[PDB]
């Protein structure tokens, strides 16, 4: 309903149009799962690992379970660099397996560097050239 | 050369040097985009740049072939049409398997004044920000 919710809903419409990962960001305690679910289509898989270690131990099993659906990897704010690297492996295979990868990243209220974690999962690099 | 804003810029360059995915350079009109893009060039590998912008939609495989093991520098996208931008996306999606690294720039009017819509269109994910509730 809000004006902030309006803009957000614009970001989810732009996202709806693609097959690449969606990254949800917001304050600790945000409704991450309900927004992630806006990308779920009825009668397709919605897979979320029962345990975090599954992201590195059984990435292929999760991609298979999730075929034509979504692999929701959860909130990365407290994931180790290892799991983060696991997610990158899953990201680079998901298209082929026809899985859409969704991740969240929560941060402390008061906008407290999810950005370092997200930049590592993003599939490109940005370098900003200052004025001379 | 030297300053504190550069120092950071060079942080962004080093983090980028560590990867095979695209690199996107952003900065004001008249930035040395090409000299910075060239920091990712390794000696003896191809440095390929389309002589014509339309080559990006007309002959994407030819450019990827020329650039194998090197870089395809696609140029400054600030005034590229939606079509060309979609051409770059097609090229981005094949570059890895062809062992080509894609580099793009986007320039904006001085000041620091929607490069962001072009770039986010060539970015290989989407970000949705959930505002505070309660």
């Amino acid at each position: 309903n809000s004006a902030a919710i309006q803009e957000m809903n614009r970001e989810v419409e732009a996202a709806a149009k693609r097959t690449s990962p969606v990254f949800l960001t917001g304050e600790a305690g945000s409704p991450f799962e309900t927004v992630a679910r806006y990308f779920h289509k009825n009668g397709t898989p919605w897979v979320s690992p029962a345990r975090v270690e599954y992201l590195i131990d059984m990435p292929m099993e999760l991609l298979q379970k999730a075929e034509g659906g979504v692999l929701y990897v959860g909130d990365i704010a407290q994931y180790s660099r290892n799991i983060q690297t696991g997610i990158t492996f899953i990201i680079g295979k998901a298209e082929r397996c026809r899985v859409r990868v969704i991740a969240s990243c929560s941060y402390a209220a008061g906008s407290d560097s999810c950005e370092e974690k997200l930049a590592g999962l993003f599939s490109e690099s940005v370098v900003r050239i200052p004025p001379l």
